[PDB]
DNA sequence: CACTTGGATTGCGGGAAACGAGTTAAGTCGGCTCG
DNA sequence: CGAGCCGACTTAACTCGTTTCCCGCAATCCAAGTG
């Protein structure tokens, strides 16, 4: 239903892709910043704001209008109209409304939203744009210059300036707890790009590789990197994740698969803590590679601070750690033959506390379906992340005003924010008929209001012939009288039409 | 070695007229359906007529008729191409998410009160409720002797069970760890392999070769070939169901302990392949309907090979066992689903989803048309919401369009009565704000609000605040 | 023994849609006038 | 030498009371995701 121009986009890919004991840290520091923000909000449009705005449409629009040029040829195929060159900020955030707004009325096909059926009708959809004028500008939306990088088949620079839209907002807007984590989310949507096989755990995801990093209670995003490299950076993992939190102490809790024991030295040096599985082809001290645990049981060794241990399940658990002593401690869990319950390291049961509650904004995802089927590479990926723009502010505006509303109802309510146009711009000759004003056409309700007529006569209520009515000789009074210009007319329709029309 | 070929009939086993979508449901789901329902429900609330505390302002009872059931469905099953979160939302007034159709179907309260009546059986009159499923009892019996009697199956058959979703209080919270739902009503199906088309049915209930007889029966005595998964069969259910002339094939004489790669041994007696093959593990394949035999087939996986050599009898039961899934898959997430506490309804509806599943396959068998399950079920709705004085809705917000200064657009119209007059008059939208009741007849064609000629129609689309 | 959330499920009530009784505001048309 | 103002007559928008339901919130109790 889309076209390409540069070969790379929906290209060079394919369908059917998919020391034998261990004291705590007792150098805990909490010399840490604030869990704040540096931003003022009354409510939910001004949080919406700090993230999401006026500057993002401008950008949007003005790569919309240059593509549709760029590529006119191929528009042949033609449209009712003509205006793609007229795209303005005003309209473009009704295009991205209505997608928003999808979302809480969820239909199969987007050309059945602006439908006249009257089985399954919302009207509100063909009130704001026309079914064609969205079409056209959804072919023409567009995220970047196509014209500047010439150099390779890169494939990726083509959604590049929408993360760097939002990236430094999610820096500089608020700041986390103690306790993040790290994961790599994203949506099932059939997107083109495979690497696949570089992963170190997931969930399921498409076109890239997608490193999230997030506070652990709230699910805030901290940062956000995409396509690390084809897994060539995927190994000191967190470096160019965690870079802009250094020196603050925090702890990050990860499940990565490309951890080590070696690799905590890094974490220390950049004032980390960590916690974590741990793979079993990694520098583990060969004397723990061989043993064997009763069901229950533990096993713990050290080294310096680092903690290995394992508890065995049905599986040997391996966790590694520079946070916690090797204590035993009582879990929530119930055996299924005893209500005296398990008892699990303290790392493990820490450990499993902060990975949850966390990621938040991906869990919502599934809200865009529309977003699935029939969709270019690139508009994938911007709908991805104008998403976590949302999810960050409603975790800010929730946070400073204890409140209570849900991430479901803050989005509805931002649709209809930004789908409102709410900002404004004496004689026996009763009286001499004149001529047809140049005002005539002046197309403003604040002017061409209706008043009664008033007569100067023993009889004030007086009753005079419609102009519009003379112009087809038919005689006929009304009591009324355009109060901009001072010509009779009906109330209704010749009001509107002697206002309206080039001609009546 | 099939020596008997095949003694079945296939397609309609009835007069359908198919040419059109009505006549392929009204074999399975019709007015009699409905005379059932509403003989329930109306027994239902009266006889349990106390402890309702109705509130003053609601509408009074009036009893249920024919066509508040069908329109009754008819919305249910919209609602799965218009999906909205919450049962109630349907019926909402906001301009922006309206969906204004259902307000003009019915009103909110009526829906509610035909919900809370929307009962399956006497109970009241009969209490001998021995059995747990009593309540759907009659919902199961209307439905399943159609499905044998419209359509007659191929000679390839499957055996699988279909799912009802439920994580509340059950008859049973067992579930099979070679199932797929996690905990919900199972229920024992026969299917067609091609098709999907559910030919007979019992539910997992109460509480192996008396269940796999029983689901069967009606198909003695004409060589079907029926295909199983690791848990129907077994030796003995073959010779058993030999003699009943029809043919099993399936998974489920230690020398098969041995091993090897590639290219396997059998055990073969008494007419039944016991072969066994290895993969990730010993592959075991029980057979009455061929002979044995080890060739290459195309897989849609990427392989070594282009072709991939595996006994016969993995081709086959591989390209057959799609039927279960087509069957009902559709039926797990399309409408009349709910999160409500009576496990009568959830039940009840999987059951008339079977129906209408059956209904368009029948359909597709007779035309050479493509269309899918969704559209079948769209216009089914149509056509039950179709007619084979309503009040005017209050305004509740003020539509954000309204300050869009087209002139073309925003003109003034006369309203329209819905009542005995067509002169009505309704509360000036300018002045209720304030308070002050006084009344009009125009209205904004393009906002649907009722307002005054000139002093209130300008201060409505001109000023932010009136 | 759960954690968390929000959709069913339960009602209560502010307000106005509808109909008819009973007084007002704007229209039809004439036959005389000033352009 | 062209088309309207005062007056006497008809309809069409407005109060007011009164019964009858509209959907919008607001309060409890579990069923979905996965310790
Ligand atoms: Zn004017
Ligand atoms: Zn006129
Ligand atoms: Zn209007
Ligand atoms: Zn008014």
């Amino acid at each position: 239903d889309e076209f390409c121009a540069d070969k790379l986009s929906n290209y060079s890919c394919d369908s059917d892709l998919e020391h034998v004991d261990n004291p705590p840290v007792l150098e805990d520091f909490l010399g840490h910043q604030g869990l704040n923000t540096d931003a003022v909000i009354n409510n939910i449009e001004d949080a919406v704001k700090l993230f999401i705005g006026d500057d993002f449409f401008e950008f949007l629009v003005e790569e919309s209008n240059r593509y549709y040029n760029q590529n006119r040829n191929n528009f042949k195929l033609s449209k009712k109209s003509l205006k793609w060159k007229d795209i303005t900020p005003q309209e473009m955030k009704k295009f991205l409304g209505l997608i928003v707004l999808m979302g809480q009325v969820r239909k199969d096909r987007r050309d059945d939203y602006w439908t006249t059926e009257p089985w399954t009708e919302t009207p509100y959809f063909g009130k704001t744009m026309t079914r064609d004028r969205f079409r056209q500008i959804w072919k023409a939306w567009h995220f970047n210059n196509n014209a500047d990088i010439v150099n390779e088949s890169d494939r990726l620079c083509k959604v590049r300036p929408v993360l760097d839209y939002f990236v430094p907002k999610f820096i500089n807007i608020y700041k986390p707890h103690q306790q993040l984590s790290l994961d790599e989310g994203i949506v099932p949507w059939r997107g083109r790009l495979f690497f696949r096989v570089y992963n170190a755990g997931k969930i399921v995801k498409y076109g890239i590789l997608v490193r999230l990093l997030c506070e652990s209670d709230t699910g805030y995003i901290c940062n956000m990197e995409i396509y690390c490299g084809e897994g060539k950076r995927l190994l000191e993992t967190i470096q160019t994740v965690v870079s802009p939190y250094t020196d603050s102490w925090y702890h990050i809790y990860m499940d990565n698969y490309y951890n080590s024991v070696a690799n905590c030295e890094a974490l220390m040096k950049n004032k980390f803590r960590i916690c974590g599985t741990i793979r079993k082809n990694r520098g583990i001290p060969k004397d723990f590679q061989t043993i064997s645990l009763k069901k229950g049981e533990t096993k713990f060794i050290r080294k310096n601070d680092i903690l290995l241990q394992v508890w065995q399940s049905k599986k040997p658990v391996y966790l590694i750690s520079s946070i916690h002593s090797a204590e035993m401690e009582e879990s929530q869990n119930i055996d299924r033959t005893s209500k005296k319950k398990i008892v699990k390291p303290n790392a493990l049961i820490d450990y499993n506390k902060h990975m949850k509650g966390v990621d938040r904004a991906d869990q919502y995802l599934s809200y865009y379906s529309i977003l699935r089927r029939t969709v270019k590479w690139t508009k994938r990926l911007a709908m991805y992340m104008i998403n976590c723009a949302l999810f960050n502010s409603y975790a800010v505006y929730k946070s400073v005003r204890q409140r209570k509303m849900g991430f479901k109802m803050f989005l509805k309510q931002t649709a209809i924010h930004w789908l409102t146009d709410d900002i404004p711009e004496s004689g026996m000759r009763a009286k001499p008929p004149t001529s047809d004003p140049p005002c005539r056409l002046s197309m403003d309700m604040r002017k061409h209001t209706l008043q009664a007529i008033v007569g100067s006569g023993k009889k004030k209520n007086i009753l005079r012939r419609c102009r519009v009515c003379s112009v087809h000789k038919l005689r006929s009074e009304t009591r009324y009288m355009c109060k901009f210009c001072n010509i009779p007319l009906h109330k209704g329709a010749c009001f509107e039409k002697y206002h309206t029309l080039k001609n009546y």
